[PDB]
């Protein structure tokens, strides 16, 4: 779209190029309008990627929240861990939104939508810390005092992630994954 | 493929034991956020009357507004009468509200004048009218009238928004009352103490 | 200078004695109307969340919908699984509903093959998931798949409202059940009978 | 406005065409958007008017509903009846919808806000007649079976009517109303 | 990547060494074509004086509005004065144009009384303005004044678009003669004869 | 409407309040939006007011924009003067504007709008001076180079005398003025 | 997206069903908008597919539009035959609008973007043709005179087509074709 | 009630016997003025064909971009195809300009590389095309490409908006040669000197 204007080119790397367009073309999408769905199509460059998962997600730890979370058999672990990464997604989004809400600068870990989600996944609360909730409370998680701002780019990112990590999930638990043995890539 | 679990619920502490209290809260909260967005949203009934059906205390329901003052006060001869007082009363105090909360506010937002003739017939027509001005920001009194303070340059949206919710809900409290239609059998009762 | 006294409420009879009742059902046809007007219209949890807590009897909830057969029927090992296995469907079932809302209808809207991938992966996965097609409307079986009869030229936009609202309700149900927040402690064994 | 390029001259009578003008113009506006509200000055022309009871209420039954629900004091009976009057003022608009209520073709006397509001007054049904709900059940009041819509001219004019009634019985209990006597003109 | 073509100009059928003409006439099209997509839309100078501007006979400009009789008959005292009250008079029939392709059309728009004081003030002062309403399709004479025939339902949209067009492209004539800014020098002469 | 929740009684001046509180909110909707028409019911208090010349306009030189052009007949000096007055109308709304004019900053005497109808009346060129164009050059006329914005207060006030001003003069021509010598006011 | 929900499941012909599915889906965003743009994404499953062009253009003639037109270089006949694509589907585009040209029954074959650029192709006219423009005459090409309306879906299809085709040939000329031979497959 | 007198119009200086210029200036302020109101703004034939067909010289309505160097230098073979050649240059300039007044702008905006995909083949493909991105503000040249001056923070609006309608203008030109519907007979040789 608009990003690839700018982004250099990258001989011999093109996969690899079309990959971080892509990306920072839908982090833009998530900026100019926090509320806004993504199609299957939108996310292809992203999900049908040959790149490693170490170059897929870049502030996500996706490696440790599968492998960690690999309770019983897949489906089990699977709703779970989307079950999570669907109210995470919430939470990024909602601070890239026009008018945000309230209470934004502080997540609870008593919330009841938090405890029982999120918080039932190793890992959970980590992904908070890189939208920037990274202040340590008893009570839970903030923003420092003085950052008067989230860093949009950042939940961009970070939400994009988190989304395609759990339409990731979401198409293996439909048996429709693209990658023939992304399971496998994600939990070894 | 999303999970139903609203907005600013998602901030909101936990309230083990008080989770109806806590419903309301967040509800509360959502309904200031949209005069916030929209200094003209209308909410209908369906929006307004989970919040008056709870079986709270008239003190965790209203918050910055003094309720039980505002009822209690003004309850001369009739409900049907004072109660129409104070729906007009809380009809006008709703419009300061909003109008803080415009995106253009009136060019004379600062200051309310004692001798202004909606005033005086409205709002100055029952005890605590002027309180909930106080409430919006207009704390600094001459004997002209109240003003903000000369320093403060906008509103406290938040604030405001809160404040003319409460004006809000109560007046629909007191309609609903005139109607006979108000969930609450002993909703009068609970206002006047 | 408005009473607050709803729309729909307006035209619903009286229900001495089902005050809950009555405004579960008031508040219910407004959110049918509101899917009528916009077939894409998204609810809030504070929108929904006064119909679910409500007290009231499972049949008294769910007039159309067979609820308690759609968990009961399908509750096959935890609660964790087949709830998502569900909701999934319901999911996939809301959107056949609004499609047939919508001002442009799909162009093959008359008939679902039971061969579809879609369909196959998710709302066939369950039973009842065929019924709730049939509540749509598609009451005419071929071995193909169930359609439309031929000579109806439209869908029956409240019949389908109804419909899809409680489809979304249950969803919404669900949902609340695997995130440990819905509003009454005994909501899934309500489900199960 | 428009209706005015429309209307035909009546010399002699250049208040009344003014009324006349003004109330088909509102009427029509009414039409275009039911959830409208309307200013004092847009109302003037009809508040302000010399013109006797009798021909600025042709349909609604303005004397008997006042006269018959005088109860005590102004201050007492003005409140009942503009209580009802605001509730009889959404039925019409309701009926004026581009989607109306789903079970616009019949009013319940059971019903909770009817019950204590319109039927509060006596009068107060034969207005919801005046909107078309003209046939009678123990149950309440309904429109005609082959009826299949509100007569949408019929019902702005009764509603722009109630609506003007409550709007003078307000700016009496203001004591604000232009006419120096408007109450004796309307209870005597 | 597309081509610069315009809409209506892809149907009007070629004119060879009638060049400008055909460009106004599809101009023309397309400035009709957008008072039937909103009878309220306003015209720019910049979109109006291309077509003004053009060197064409006033035949060629004017198809249905008899533009010559309405200038040269209500040619009275000195321009400054009569182009006003023509102004005028085209400005009533301006609204009584876009009127009828109003999607809710006045009550009365099938008959114009003759005593109508805005009528007899403006459109009757000058000659040819009953005329023009006969052009809209007001074609049946009472001696109360001028209506529509009992039988037609509608308006014809593409005739009262393109009367309305004519009626606001002179006036904007008449409107550059009075500001000394008409694009042709001889702009007045031409419509006098 | 809002204005008259803030602006202060006038015991004895009942009159003059309604024109000062109607002038105040003509001009908030003009800064609202600034190519908004109003309806003669709208400007009804301004114009049916018994108040001076002097009071009614208070930037406008009224008095000498009339007498100063009463060139012939009234209908020969009411037709300029108001092409005059429309034009001068645009000047003031164009300056209230979400997207100013990009040469919002300066008037041109040689501007073939400007010369023929604003610069054909005396007094015209003063009304663009109380819009803020106040330093003089041969070519125009222009805002001073270090401010910033137009007073938006000081341009609604000008550009709502403006209207009124034209309102008035199209309604004599009309022969439909409220004031029975509403010229005679104007002219001496 | 829609679609989808509807057709047929087509065991053993995956590929195919895909590609049935996206012609349909976008058929119909086309008919809810005809002035709509499409990205290259949502293309994809209609340029992707390995599918023979006989089963890829299904009205379209496009074997002969780009065999009777290849003069001289690609280069050449593929910019001539891209700009009579491109002028075909505003033709068809335009049948779908909300409100149609006032002339669209008819095409004229002295029309000036016609003539030189739809009629500069040989099939060019046959396309018109599959929009309805059945009817002969010798001042141009004509819908039957009793057809009240397009047949929207005739209409959609074709117009996909056009784009579609038009789009290959665009790839062509970038050398951006994701087909290794996409030419040869058209030419041969 | 009002006089037909543009807008912009209102502001720029007479210009005596240069009319048919002026109104090509004034008209040219006017779209620049509407890219800066929607960076999307799309433009029908009708818009721009009366700039396009004014007899004026090309250094008089091309006041930023080097027309006559954009066609005359890259006229490789035949009009057929270099016209096409230099449209899809000017066409990916056009976006360039229109993202620069995007209320949110391509994260990277601040640089155009050299390396680029779409710059390499399309606007490098052409002389003349580095500068155009010059005259938008890229005016930085590194050896990896080009750049806004570190120290600005945003770009001329103005400035942009006018290389943009120019570039656009340009385009529709080369593109109505294309179709042999060009207003001027000789619009191809004024461009070629």
């Amino acid at each position: 779209g608009r990003e690839n204007l700018y982004f250099q080119g990258m001989p011999g790397e093109e996969e690899e190029r079309a990959f971080l367009v892509a990306r920072e073309e839908l982090a833009s999408a998530l900026r100019r309008d926090s509320g806004q769905a993504f199609s299957l199509e939108q996310l292809r460059p992203l999900l049908a990627s040959s790149l490693p998962l170490a170059a897929r997600y870049l502030q996500l730890d996706a490696a440790r929240l599968v492998r960690c979370n690999a309770h019983g058999e897949p489906r089990n672990y699977l709703n779970t861990l989307s079950t999570a990464l669907n109210i995470l997604e919430k939470y990024g989004r909602n601070l890239l939104s026009p008018q945000r809400p309230r209470y934004w600068r502080g997540v609870k870990f008593n919330n009841p939508v938090f405890r029982s989600t999120v918080d039932a996944v190793q890992g959970g609360r980590d992904v908070l810390r890189l939208y920037g909730y990274t202040e340590e409370q008893p009570d839970g998680l903030s923003f420092p005092e003085g950052q008067e701002e989230p860093d949009e780019h950042q939940v961009a990112t970070v939400t994009l992630e988190v989304l395609l990590l759990r339409t990731e999930l979401s198409l293996l638990l439909q048996n429709t994954h693209p990658r023939q043995q992304a399971l496998e890539q994600l939990l070894e």
